[PDB]
């Protein structure tokens, strides 16, 4: 045909507003996607976008034409304070100096290695010593789990960790926390259609960009600290190697190495490696709750190859496919980022006879794959099965694709899945759950969605073993 996917008509700026509902975007777009199928374009306000919707769609376009759905797409919220500089929200030799940069760098101070599995499992025993600490109290564990998980990535990028009782510490986390819960809010997903007014209008938006201020502040703030304090021969953290390298560029006035970058960059690892793993075990453990049967069979595994003395290491995974299961269906089911972060079409394409000119931002519905029925066979509920053959060994599925996939896909992807393994291990192997509630009025449906998948508040106990 040579036409753009088929989709709603759009009316003048508002795009399909009225043919969607802010408060649930996933579930608007999933409904005019019966209508005119798994590829169809919608107008989110003035943005042309192309929603890919199953498996199939997502993975012949990000991975079978990976070039051409390389471009990073936009979120309004997070490129109030990045502008498209950072990592993430950058596009062409910019994306792609920082992205080789940042992963040759987190190489280096351990990711994949040795090096960071022992950092984890540090922080994985200050995390054991802090639910001790609530003596068996229900408590509200959101904090609990951000403080370790924020302090692995904030080893490696600010040098060392940040104290359990820092205020300050408490005071970037909320900020973290605070704008993932307003990206996944109705006006959060309103402000993706029409930022071009809402950014200069009073409003939840102006909280949200100030808690993107004062991280960027914070960040500011660390790099001037490190910078009247470096050494040129021996980096001391993310942060000192960028500086190093920006020293080396000051000759080239085309370099990507320069401050604004490195605090974007930084910025981007600090919220990435924090909020995403921390609102995971968050939802873990409220999925766990809510089936005790899967606990048992967790801490069978647990007691039988790991024991009750030794830390878990991340190697006894290949040990444990039940809980290799179970943290694959808590992300599967978790759904965390339900629509990634938006890609852009890097030059005129054909895809399944569509013509998507050059710089059409893209969609890929995550969650529709996490979820596509021909991928599982009950998508709507938590069951670990969905990850096991009939032996009981873990087994892989091509519609796994929390992290996403192709060439500007999650590469924060193996620190996530060893914190992921050493965290939920570790806590499950000190300690049963004990909710707040009947496991039958347990709800597990999310708080909001939007840009993430926000589950609901609750409190819980943690009981020694
Ligand atoms: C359970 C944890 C995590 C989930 C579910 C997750 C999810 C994602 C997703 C969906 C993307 C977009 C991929 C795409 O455009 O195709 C992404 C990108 C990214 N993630 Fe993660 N992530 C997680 C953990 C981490 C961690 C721990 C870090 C930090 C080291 C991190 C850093 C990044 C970065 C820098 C990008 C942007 C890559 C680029 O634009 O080239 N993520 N992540
Ligand atoms: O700055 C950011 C904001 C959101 C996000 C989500 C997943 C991975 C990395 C991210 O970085």
């Amino acid at each position: 045909k040579g036409k753009l996917p088929p989709g709603p008509t759009p009316l003048p700026f508002i795009g399909n507003y009225l043919q969607l509902n802010t408060e649930q975007m996933y579930n608007s777009l999933m409904k005019i996607s019966e209508r005119y199928g798994p590829v169809f374009t919608i107008h989110l306000g003035p943005r042309r976008v192309v929603v890919l919707c199953g498996h199939d769609a997502v993975r012949e376009a990000l991975v079978d034409q990976a070039e051409e759905f390389s471009g990073r797409g936009e979120q309004a919220t997070f490129d109030w304070v990045f502008k498209g500089y950072g990592v993430v929200f950058s596009n062409g030799e910019r994306a792609k100096q920082l992205r080789r940069f940042s992963i040759a760098t987190l190489r280096d101070f351990g990711v994949g290695k040795r090096g960071i599995e022992e950092r984890i499992q540090e922080e994985a025993g200050f995390l054991i010593d802090a639910l001790r600490g609530t003596g068996g109290a229900n408590i509200d564990p959101t904090f609990f789990l951000s403080r370790t998980v924020s302090n692995v990535i904030s080893s490696i990028v600010f040098g060392d960790r940040f104290d359990y009782k820092d205020k300050e510490f408490l005071s970037l986390l909320r900020m973290m926390l605070g704008i993932f819960q307003f990206t996944s809010t109705s006006t959060g997903q309103l402000y993706e259609m029409f930022s071009s007014v809402m950014k200069h209008l009073p409003g939840p938006q102006q909280q949200a960009f100030q808690l993107l201020q004062g991280l960027e502040d914070f960040i500011a703030k660390k790099v001037e600290h490190n910078q009247r304090t470096l050494d040129p021969n021996s980096p001391r953290d993310f942060i000192d190697s960028f500086l190093i390298r920006m020293q080396e560029e000051e000759k080239n006035p085309n370099t990507e190495f320069y401050l604004k970058n490195l605090v974007m960059t930084t910025l981007n690892l600090f919220i990435g490696g924090t909020e995403t793993v921390s609102t995971t075990l968050r939802y873990g453990f409220l999925l766990l709750m809510k089936h005790p049967e899967v606990e048992a069979k967790v801490h069978e595994e647990i007691d039988r190859v790991i024991g009750k003395n030794r830390q878990p290491k991340f190697e006894d995974r290949a040990k444990m496919p039940y809980m290799e299961a179970v943290i694959h269906e808590i992300q599967r089911f978790g759904d965390v980022i339900p629509m990634s972060l938006a890609r852009r079409v890097k030059k005129d394409t054909k895809f399944r006879d569509f013509f998507l000119p050059k710089g059409t931002e893209v969609y890929p519905m995550l969650g529709s794959v996490l979820r596509d029925p021909s991928f599982f066979s009950n998508p709507q509920d938590f069951n670990p099965q969905h990850f096991l053959n009939e032996k009981g060994q873990f087994k892989k599925s091509d519609a796994f694709v929390p992290f996403s996939i192709g060439k500007r896909n999650c590469f924060g992807e193996g620190l996530a899945r060893m914190e992921l393994f050493l965290f939920f291990t570790t806590v499950m192997q000190n300690f049963r759950l004990k909710s707040s509630q009947s496991p039958k009025d347990i709800d597990v449906s999310p708080k909001h969605v939007g840009f993430a998948t926000i589950p609901r508040n609750y409190t819980m106990s943690f009981l020694p073993r």
